[PDB]
């Protein structure tokens, strides 16, 4: 179902939580290698995830689930938000700079974080 299909996108989003937790940890101990490796695997999982959610969005466009189509289309604008966020942070990465890297993590986080009640209204919703 949707809601099976809901719930392999949130294991997928917790993924990049735990993948990204380690990368601040390597950032913050300098571990520059690491970090490009980790940079890299949370560009694939945030591609799958985007992936997953847009799926899940058509799907509940076409049930007529007009709740779940509402939290879904803010919800995709925050995950929007999100990945700009981490994009930028991968080009303070490339260009050296840490200001910037931290500056993008924590907000990266600031925004995952505000985005979780959604998330769970969600699964209920589908
Ligand atoms: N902030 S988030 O919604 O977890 C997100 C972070 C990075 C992405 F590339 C896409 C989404």
């Amino acid at each position: 179902s949707v809601k099976s299909e809901y719930a392999e996108a949130a294991a997928v989003g917790q993924e990049a939580v735990a993948v990204f937790n380690t990368m601040k940890a390597a950032f913050q101990n300098g571990d520059k290698e690491a970090v490009a490796q980790y940079l890299a695997r949370l560009a694939s999982l945030y591609t799958r995830h985007e992936e997953l959610l847009n799926r899940i969005l058509e799907k509940a466009r076409r049930e007529g689930n007009k709740e779940a189509v509402t939290l879904m289309n803010e919800f995709t604008a925050t995950f929007q938000t999100g990945k700009s966020i981490f994009n930028a942070m991968v080009a303070a990465f490339k260009n050296g700079d840490d200001d910037s890297f931290e500056s993008y993590l924590q907000a990266l986080e600031k925004v995952t974080a505000k985005g979780e009640t959604l998330a769970d209204q969600i699964a209920k919703a589908l």
